């Protein structure tokens, strides 16, 4: 309900196969790990100031998406057609 969704995520889905019901069901399926949102300022849309933020991860490797636990907002969605898919290495896998 307090997910937050910017434009350049909203960009991605489509391209990286999510849907906005496929994030909510994802979250809704619990905690799966932890992180931390070390977004640039060109990646934190209408405030451009940057984030320094702890957060939780939903999903599994791959197939996961991170939200700011202050903000709500969505710091990443991985390519769920890349299999060569990278986790980002702040991600810490419960």
């Amino acid at each position: 309900p307090g997910l937050k969704i910017d434009q350049k995520i909203r960009g991605q889905m489509p391209e990286q196969g999510w849907t906005e019901d496929d994030i909510k069901n994802t979250v809704s399926n619990g905690a799966t790990g932890t992180s931390f949102d070390k977004r640039s300022p060109k990646k934190t849309p209408p405030d451009y100031l940057g984030r320094n933020d702890p957060a939780t991860v939903y999903g599994s490797p791959g197939k996961y998406v991170v939200v700011n636990d202050r903000t709500g907002e969505v710091t990443q969605i991985s390519d769920k057609t890349d299999p060569g898919w990278v986790d980002d290495s702040r991600i810490q896998w419960g």
